[PDB]
């Protein structure tokens, strides 16, 4: 259980939409951060993958605000303190809004995966995950957005899902956070985009997974890396 509190990009903090203050007021502020309902801290589990639910989290909108980037420039997403338990991928998507982000329908965002992180040691199973890097990092992520795609207008849908609870179906947790971004620089990809409820299946080999036991590999979810 966690959210994403703050986005840092080129020297200044823009607010994340906090799930434990905003929907419990009448008049929230504007932020580049989607809002959610998903005021538990929790997740989306397989039950919802096919559900609009899974694109930017329960109840998600559009953020009404953008943060421009420079090209080829970071983004710092920073987490709530992630527990140790919740071991598991961090993985990292872009959608064209081909207009203002604000005014998207998310249901047709068709993301292409811009970094994913997975299984990184197992030398004592569990093992350690880009979830523990993320803790080690004192909660953060640090996000490169490629200089090759076309710039413009983008959703950042940006997802850890923990795996402790993963060996029965249903039982992994995702938590996607969306933030809007304007892309900058001279790149001319437009990568081949997958639908928000096409990114995962709840039987894949990254999702239905006992984590416990030894394991030789573990298959990433979602549709295939872009790799320039
Ligand atoms: C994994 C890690 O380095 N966590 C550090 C912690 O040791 C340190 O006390 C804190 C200071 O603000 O920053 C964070
Ligand atoms: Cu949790
Ligand atoms: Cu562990
Ligand atoms: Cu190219």
């Amino acid at each position: 259980h966690g959210f994403v509190q703050n986005i840092v990009i080129d020297g200044k903090n823009y607010g994340g939409y906090l799930v434990n203050q905003y929907p419990y007021m009448s008049n929230p502020p504007e932020v580049i951060a989607w809002s959610t309902t998903a005021t538990d801290l929790g997740f989306v589990d397989g039950t919802g993958y096919q559900t609009p639910d899974i694109i930017c989290h329960r109840g998600a909108k559009p953020g009404a605000l953008t943060a421009p980037v420079s090209p080829g420039g970071t983004v710092e997403l920073q987490w709530t303190p992630w527990p140790d338990s919740h071991h598991g991928p961090v993985i990292n998507y872009l959608a064209p809004c081909n207009g203002d982000c604000s005014t998207v329908d998310k249901t047709q965002l068709e993301f292409f995966k811009i970094a994913e992180s997975g299984l990184i040691n197992d030398d004592n199973p569990p093992g350690i995950w880009a979830s523990d890097n993320l803790i080690a990092a004192n909660n953060s992520w640090t996000v490169t957005i490629p200089t090759t795609i076309a710039p413009g207008n983008y959703v950042l849908r940006h997802e850890i899902i923990a795996l402790h609870s993963a060996q029965n179906q249903d039982g992994a947790q995702n938590y996607p956070q969306c933030i809007n971004l304007q892309v900058t620089g001279g790149g001319s990809d437009n990568p081949a985009g997958t639908l928000g409820t096409a990114l995962y299946h709840d039987t894949d080999p990254g999702i239905l997974i006992n984590i416990y036991q030894k394991l030789s590999s573990y298959i990433i979810p979602g549709p295939p890396l872009y790799t320039g």
